[PDB]
């Protein structure tokens, strides 16, 4: 298992503009084109980002390169932050995939606030980290994913990506 793949399954693909779980524009694999409701401000959003007139339609090919440049642009996030930085560094492989994932899902800035995990992550304290990171909206708003996040961060293991 890798951050791709592991992405892959909790973000899915759809070549077509889709809504997210919050109710924003989508297309790929979990790439957000808007916050706004206007479909066409969000179609002139897929447009710019391909580079071509899309029509609220993309390629395979074209998912994954968002993809690519999605994944990068989250771990070059945490590198550049502050408070993030030293936690992830202080992580293991396996680890480092659940951040990475959280940090994909929702911002460097949601990340960036969950002062109590960070501190017991990097301390290593797993199973108090895990119970910190469920009193939150992220894990009532997507439990199954949260679960899945937390218990990678929790064992250091793929088990919930079975
Ligand atoms: C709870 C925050 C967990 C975390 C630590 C380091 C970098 C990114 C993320 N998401
Ligand atoms: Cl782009
Ligand atoms: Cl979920």
């Amino acid at each position: 298992m890798n951050i791709f793949e592991m992405l892959r399954i909790d973000e899915g693909l759809r070549l077509k503009i889709y809504k997210d779980t919050e109710g924003y524009y989508t297309i790929g694999i979990g790439h957000l084109l808007t916050k706004s409701p206007s479909l066409n401000a969000a179609k002139s959003e897929l447009d710019k980002a391909i580079g071509r007139n899309c029509n609220g339609v993309i390629t395979k090919d074209e998912a994954e390169k968002l993809f690519n440049q999605d994944v990068d642009a989250a771990v070059r996030g945490i590198l550049r932050n502050a408070k993030l930085k030293p936690v992830y560094d202080s992580l293991d492989a396996v680890r480092r995939c659940a951040a990475i994932n959280q940090v994909f899902q929702m911002g460097e800035t949601g990340v960036a606030g969950f002062t109590n995990s960070l501190r017991m992550l990097q301390q290593k304290r797993w199973d108090e980290a895990a119970v910190n990171l469920a009193k939150s909206r992220w894990y009532n708003q997507t439990p199954n994913r949260a679960k899945r996040v937390i218990t990678t961060f929790r064992t250091g293991t793929w088990d919930a990506y079975k």
